[PDB]
């Protein structure tokens, strides 16, 4: 299980959540694959503290290194019913 909000650390604020819940984000199972480097740096935030979870998040799933799978999760959402 894997999923992403506000309140699961002392830095993120329910004003951001918005953010993410307007361009339809994934859980945190697509932060992996976000920019979150950027994003990181454009509101200041660090960087540190987020591949620190990731890093215990992967850890526990297996003790050896491992790629995941990122199957693509990209819809077009076009020439859909405006009416």
């Amino acid at each position: 299980m894997g999923v992403l909000r506000v309140g699961l650390c002392p830095g993120l604020t329910e004003e951001m959540i918005q953010l993410l819940r307007s361009h339809r984000i994934k859980t945190v199972v697509d932060l992996v694959s976000a920019d979150l480097e950027e994003v990181a740096q454009k509101c200041g935030l660090s960087y540190k503290a987020l591949v620190a979870l990731r890093r215990v998040l992967l850890a526990q799933f297996s003790a050896f290194p491992v790629n995941g799978a990122d199957l693509y999760e990209e819809l077009k959402t076009s020439t859909a019913i405006l009416s």
